[PDB]
């Protein structure tokens, strides 16, 4: 079944950012990698841990089965790569719960495939600061679309 | 089985805060209430939504149950209410594996109750700053230890 392309990775490394030894996250948890919080070879996150960039992006595929068990579960029409990869970018950001009741989704689902992409763009806020998200969201819909 | 307290979840609303209005985390997503992320009455979070504080509270409860699993799960030693409140409140905020990894845990299950207690001020840095979450910890530490 289709699962992310190694340019899905790369780009999802990009928009994400990579740390490749462990820091605590901004609210305080052992984070290594592209957001793995979980187990690295059997032991927990911690100060000290460090992996490779190969090891991250291991990670980071298995970390994606929820985003590409959403995509199965919630889409109902055919998307090519270039799609699917963007779809997983955004996804892994906003989450499921965000995702399931977008209008990106919807539109989706009628096969508007260019309203879809041009969703990605309402998807821009965090925080204090209305459009953070906007360049994000611009260069995956980018990616949709190519 | 153990379940937290009605003090357990005021004090843990406090450390966490709690928001009944919808808003958009640093990341981008969705959020109401004390971290709730998920759907509210079947919708997904969304702005103008408002939840009453008794609501906040049931979907904490929700939330927390990956919390009350992980002790369950994990802690093999008798457990005074106050610190199973207080390990709530640890673990809601570095999550399971952290927590298993930890030398709290550890230490608990030797029943070195004051030095579980102690170990709870390593959790203490979060990004950049060694020490943001260390006032949080010596709270948290004294319901240990009340
Ligand atoms: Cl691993
Ligand atoms: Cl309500
Ligand atoms: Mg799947
Ligand atoms: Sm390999
Ligand atoms: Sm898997
Ligand atoms: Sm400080």
């Amino acid at each position: 079944m289709m699962q992310i392309s190694s340019n899905g990775i790369t780009r999802l490394k990009r928009e994400e950012g990579e740390r490749l030894k462990a820091y605590s996250d901004s609210r305080g948890i052992p984070t290594i990698g592209v957001g793995h919080t979980g187990k690295v070879d059997g032991n927990s996150v911690a100060s000290g841990m460090t992996i490779t960039a190969e090891k991250s992006s291991e990670l980071l595929k298995e970390d994606l089965q929820w985003v590409e068990d959403a995509i199965s579960s919630l889409v109902r029409v055919p998307l090519n790569q270039n799609q699917y990869d963007a779809m997983c970018s955004l996804i892994f950001n906003i989450g499921k719960s965000a995702f399931a009741g977008s209008t990106v989704l919807r539109q989706l689902n009628l096969k508007n495939y260019q309203a879809a992409a041009d969703a990605f763009l309402l998807w821009k806020k965090a925080g204090k600061d209305p459009d953070i998200l906007l360049p994000r969201r611009r260069r995956e819909r980018a990616l949709f679309l190519s």
